[PDB]
């Protein structure tokens, strides 16, 4: 069977805190006024929620209120303990309140209001300077989560909210979050298809915060060369063929051989052979003012197959790709 992993950072911070801390389930839920809020317009709707436009009426500011579907229990819970526990953490949405819908009759989470733009709406026309700004900014909102014993598992542009105007970033949706225990096994059905780890795509269950490093490489990628999505996969399937013919299929098997991983046998007829390519294949006269030798060593110590080898978000922090941000 697999051989088993262990986060190299953060590893026992849940193990050492109180059960109140990461036992989401016996946390009971402070409810506020429904009616402080008034919903003004309809922002979005995904699987798990609707997120509408909102006024609090009790200050006359902007907020933005998500609405639960009725779908599950544990991950409502999952998801307001952890925004709870990272209230305050730099770069991280605030909850501002939990109200009962009155139509829904679910949870409706109330957070501060950013911007209606989201970074996937200004990440392919920053400059170079700001590409390493707005970088820094969300490596201080995952170091902070992971310093909490916290995993995001959905890092990319749209959970990034920005006003470039303000320079101010907050890293949102924490409703695929969760806790990270050393050896627990997790459900590799999380992150964005162009987003996911290659440890997900194999189907290893035992990952930790290195997770959020890859996903975070793939919008650097994507920033950098200007490429969107920098892995273009079709399927899951696919997607771990497209990173296979970047980072090269021998890296790979190492990957699978050091973690005694079997590949889904589907591999045998589409994976193919694959060298590694260098990074400066990814290099033309439209993206070139956007490459540095410092953001391609940044990238390469991201996007790596074995999820032990990636920075963590504090050596990311260090790295020279940042000495130019003030
Ligand atoms: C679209 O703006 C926001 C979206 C969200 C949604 C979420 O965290 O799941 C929170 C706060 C925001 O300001």
């Amino acid at each position: 069977g697999p051989v088993p992993s262990r986060a190299r950072v953060y590893t026992d911070v849940n193990t050492h805190r109180p059960s109140e801390y990461w036992d989401y389930e016996s946390h009971v839920v402070e409810w506020g006024n429904q009616d402080d809020y008034q919903l003004v317009r309809k922002l979005g709707r995904g699987k798990y929620s609707e997120v509408f436009e909102a006024i609090n009426i009790t200050n006359n500011e902007k907020v933005v209120v998500k609405i639960l579907k009725p779908v599950a229990a544990a991950k409502i819970k999952r998801e307001i303990k952890i925004l709870e526990n990272l209230r305050g953490g730099p770069n991280i949405i605030t909850l501002a309140d939990i109200v009962k819908d009155p139509v829904s009759r679910t949870p409706a989470l109330v957070f501060e209001h950013v911007n209606n733009t989201d970074f996937k709406q200004l990440y392919q026309t920053l400059t170079d300077y700001d590409i390493r700004f707005y970088m820094y900014e969300i490596l201080k909102a995952l170091d902070y989560c992971h310093s909490m014993g916290i995993m995001h598992r959905d890092v990319k542009p749209h959970n990034v909210m920005i006003d470039h105007e303000h320079r101010k970033l907050r890293l949102i949706d924490w409703g695929l979050a969760e806790f990270y225990h050393p050896g627990q096994e997790y459900n590799v059905r999380v992150a964005s298809r162009y987003f996911k780890g290659p440890e997900l795509l194999v189907d290893y269950q035992m990952y930790d915060y290195s997770l959020d490093m890859w996903s975070l490489g793939c919008m650097l990628a994507s920033m950098i060369f200007r490429k969107e999505p920098f892995f273009h996969g079709h399927d899951n399937y696919d997607q771990l063929v497209r990173i296979a013919k970047v980072l090269g299929t021998e890296d790979l098997y190492d990957y699978i051989d050091k973690y005694n991983i079997e590949l889904d046998p589907r591999f045998n007829d589409i994976l193919g052979r694959h060298s590694r390519k260098r990074w400066e294949r990814f290099v033309h006269s439209e993206n070139q003012h956007l490459v540095s030798p410092e953001a391609l060593d940044f990238l390469d110590k991201l996007l790596r197959y074995d999820h032990q080898s990636r920075l963590t978000a504090r050596e990311a922090m260090e790295h020279p790709y940042f000495y130019t941000v003030v």
